[PDB]
């Protein structure tokens, strides 16, 4: 029961030029199934599912995080917290089968930061080195948090993540991606216009926009804008608590700021429960399709 220590471990012999090859080749079909979600397309997903299997982290034993990879087994893709996500593992499939070589937490970690940086979000420094972990360290569901809270479940559950009020204010930012989905969360409705690019809007849209609490078609509260955007309870309990709505207003006057914070924090959330030894390599940060020329 003792806590484990999970040691980063180097896909043998592999490079930068290989995981930029596997980046790259997420990136393209990222490009090429563009239809995916009424032309969404498949960024936000695969956002989503980088963090929902990094989420599961509990940083008083070490058990859940990203390191194993553990989302592959049934036990967790049918988290009912998971629903929609498989979308983005079978996104990923043939992306697998081309490089089998790469972990499967390297992948899904990799997926995010890929998809956050072709939606011209900030770069995201990776290391590789999760290594997969056997069916019985799957950690039980329950561990991803409720959308139906307040700031202070919000502020106590993020703790267990390590996580503090500036970041999570920063990582509910990506909420500027994708959509609910009423069959997957129970919540239906995008936060805002532009749902394939990253950009401050979410922090902009929660200040600006005129919203209403209604209940949807699943008799679930959320805010609604006649913009025809929507807020989940806890992302409205960021303008509601004193603290976090400070931050709301920085990132909502800052780009860069909120590029910078968030790209720390989402690297922090997919490294949480690593082990990186001393001669490890660096982070790499990869290059976007665009600055290849490809
Ligand atoms: C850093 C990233 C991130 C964080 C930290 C973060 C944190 C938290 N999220 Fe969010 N998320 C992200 C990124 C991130 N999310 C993205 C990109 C999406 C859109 C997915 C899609 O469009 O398919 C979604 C979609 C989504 C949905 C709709 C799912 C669906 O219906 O398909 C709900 C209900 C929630 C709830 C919650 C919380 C409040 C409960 C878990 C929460 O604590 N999320």
């Amino acid at each position: 029961t003792t806590p484990l220590v999970h040691v980063a471990s180097v896909e043998k012999g592999r490079s930068y030029e290989d995981f930029q090859k596997v980046y790259n080749a997420i990136a393209l079909k990222l490009r090429e199934d563009d239809e995916y979600d009424n032309y969404i397309g498949y960024g936000p997903v695969l956002v989503r599912l980088a963090w929902h299997t990094s989420g599961t982290w509990d940083k008083h034993d070490n058990t859940g995080g990203s390191y194993g990879g553990t989302y592959r087994f049934k036990k967790e893709f049918n988290d009912p917290s998971n629903a929609g996500l498989q979308n983005g593992f079978k996104f990923l499939e043939p992306i697998h089968k081309e490089f089998p070589w790469i972990s499967s937490g390297d992948l899904f970690s990799l997926g995010g930061v890929t998809a956050v940086q072709e939606m011209q979000g900030p770069k995201i420094p990776w290391r590789c080195g999760r290594v997969d972990t056997p069916e019985d360290t799957t950690p039980d569901n329950g561990r991803l948090p409720d959308a139906d809270k307040d700031a202070d479940y919000v502020r106590t559950f993020f703790q267990r993540l390590n996580m503090n009020d500036r970041e999570v204010v920063a990582l509910m930012g990506a909420h500027a991606l994708g959509k609910t989905h009423l069959k997957n969360s129970g919540y239906e409705g995008p936060w805002g216009a532009a749902n394939n690019v990253f950009t401050n809007e979410f922090y902009l849209n929660l200040l600006n926009e005129d919203w209403k609490l209604e209940k949807n078609d699943a008799n679930n509260e959320q805010w609604d804008s006649k913009s025809g955007y929507m807020m989940l309870p806890t992302d409205y309990s960021l303008i509601q608590d004193p603290k976090y709505l400070s931050i709301v207003k920085e990132y909502a006057n800052d780009q860069d700021k909120f590029f910078k914070d968030f790209s720390k924090a989402f690297e922090k959330l997919l490294e949480n429960g690593i082990t990186f030894p001393k001669d490890a390599p660096s982070p790499f940060i990869f290059k976007t399709l665009e600055e290849q020329g490809l």
